[PDB]
């Protein structure tokens, strides 16, 4: 139908602008602390202190399977990373610290895409 192409474009086009929000939020990064799965290899015991593990790689695959629906998701997952980290690692560590940036920092990239998204439709 022609219904279904035209929500398919407009998917395809919050993917591109979700795709730009996400290279912004992850140059907040420049450590790229969050940029990979934590190892299982490394840390064998995660699971058992995180129930839902996830980093940007993770989300860039899921972005590019367009399969974030909304910017709501997408929050959902970018929140993970940073609350994640602020529960396993502790105060007082690089870990810990960097997450905070990356929360203050992407709050105003966040705040900007939200009325972009509602601005748009």
């Amino acid at each position: 139908s022609m219904e279904q192409v035209a929500m398919e474009l407009r998917l395809t086009e919050l993917t591109r602008l979700l795709r730009s929000v996400l290279d912004q939020l992850q140059d907040k990064d420049p450590a790229r602390i969050f940029a990979q799965p934590v190892s299982l290899k490394e840390v064998p015991d995660y699971l058992d202190h995180i129930k839902h593990p996830m980093d940007f790689a993770t989300m860039r695959k899921r972005l590019e399977a367009q399969g974030y629906k909304n910017l709501h998701e997408f929050e959902e997952d970018f929140d993970l990373i940073i609350d994640n980290c602020m529960k396993y690692n502790a105060r007082d560590t690089v870990f810990y610290r960097a997450a905070v940036r990356l929360r203050d920092q992407g709050g105003v990239v966040l705040r900007q895409a939200r009325r972009e998204v509602d601005s748009i439709g």
